[PDB]
């Protein structure tokens, strides 16, 4: 799609089987979600935003589609105010910026 | 332009007067500067992401130059670490996402 940003660029994910919406987002370098189970194991990592350092787990190749469109990637999972899919994903989705 | 998401979407903009590098930003509401003087009355605000909140100043009707397009918006500015154009001021530069 073409995506206008008069609106927040909400759009439906899917991650362990679950429909979630989640923001599509240039400003973020990695994709975070709110807590949920994921498969196996995690190693920390600490992402930083607007109000200082927060620890998330960190899951790699985790198969996730983003409006559609299938990613297998880094997932972040963690205490985010919104879900977030970064440029890790929006690269695989073929997401560019145009103005 | 089109830009590509494997890099942060860092710009050159001007405003009040300096040149100032600015991520563009599709999940920020708002626009965010670092500490700056701009005209006119302000308001305080908080914005919130990840790590929390800060608190900003609000200024209305100020002009930004985002790599050659002038914007007119609100502007916050206050201890961000990384300048942001949010989508109230991508909006006016005609800024899309596109997959
Ligand atoms: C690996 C890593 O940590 N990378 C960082 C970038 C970075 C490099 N060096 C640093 C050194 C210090 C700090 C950060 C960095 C990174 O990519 N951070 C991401 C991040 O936080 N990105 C921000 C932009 C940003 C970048 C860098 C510094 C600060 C901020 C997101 O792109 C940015 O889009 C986030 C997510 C959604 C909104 N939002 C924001 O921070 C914005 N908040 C908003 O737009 C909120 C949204 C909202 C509505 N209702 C709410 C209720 C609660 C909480 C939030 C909200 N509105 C308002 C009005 O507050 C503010 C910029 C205004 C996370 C998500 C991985
Ligand atoms: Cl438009
Ligand atoms: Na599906």
């Amino acid at each position: 799609p073409q995506i206008t940003l008069w609106k927040r660029p909400l759009v439906t994910i899917k991650i362990g089987g679950q429909l979630k919406e989640a923001l599509l987002d240039t400003g973020a370098d990695d994709t975070v979600i709110e807590e949920m189970s994921l498969p196996g194991r995690w190693k920390p990592k600490m992402i930083g935003g607007i109000g200082g350092f927060i620890k998330v787990r960190q899951y790699d190749q985790i198969i996730i589609e983003i409006a559609g469109h299938k990613a297998i990637g880094t997932v972040l999972v963690g205490p985010t105010p919104v879900n977030i899919i970064g440029r890790n994903l929006l690269t695989q989705i073929g997401a560019t910026l145009n103005f």
